[PDB]
């Protein structure tokens, strides 16, 4: 049974500075990156839908921090509060440019999808290489579907994809039969309202 996701992303102002403020190479990039993982969640029988694409050129909304727990609480609690209301979305995630602290490219809440503060994500703009942060951004929004990690012998042809503990070249850009088996059996248990229509 089909699902639909209804997504809207946000880039902050750190990454407006990055791009030096064209916003039609950050939309191109932001672009690119849905049509990568459109296919990849295809693959998992869930639709998605752009529903819209927002730019902080002005100043970010969010104090976006280095700490991305901070952030994240922020980013869904300013989502709840004001982007749900100008924009009907099941899921939005951030982009950023900012660098973190740690190891950490990419945070979100696990198994929140529709939880007006909680189904978000962050993630850092963390690679020249449009596939390997389109992977990220596939990576956290299946962690709000309540997917985690792959290990052992899950596999996507080869073994380390998109749940993959580590982002690297050697990443294939589709889910393990282990993100499939544990996204569908989340939605066949919690089965989320707002990806049904
Ligand atoms: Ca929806
Ligand atoms: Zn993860």
């Amino acid at each position: 049974f089909q699902r639909y996701m209804e997504i809207v992303i946000v880039v902050d102002h750190s990454m407006v500075k990055k791009y030096n403020g064209d916003s039609d190479s950050i939309k191109a990039w932001v672009y690119e990156m849905i049509n990568t993982i459109t296919e990849s969640y295809s693959y998992l029988k869930i639709d998605i839908s752009l529903s819209g694409l927002e730019i902080w050129s002005g100043k970010d909304l969010i104090d976006v921090e280095a700490s991305a727990g901070n952030t994240l609480k922020s980013f869904g609690e300013w989502r709840a509060k004001d982007l749900i209301h100008r924009i009907s979305h099941d899921n939005a995630q951030l982009l950023t440019a900012t660098d973190f602290d740690g190891a950490t490219i990419g945070l979100a809440y696990v198994a929140s999808m529709c939880n007006p503060k909680r189904s978000v994500g962050v993630i850092q703009d963390h690679s020249s290489v449009n596939r390997l942060v389109a992977i990220t951004l596939a990576h956290e929004m299946a962690h709000n579907l309540g997917v985690s990690h792959d290990e052992g012998s899950c596999s996507c042809g080869g073994k380390s994809c998109i749940m993959s503990p580590s982002i690297s070249d050697e990443t294939i850009k589709y889910f393990s039969d282990c993100s499939y088996i544990q996204c569908r059996d989340y939605i066949a248990k919690e089965n989320p309202p707002c990806i049904l229509n």
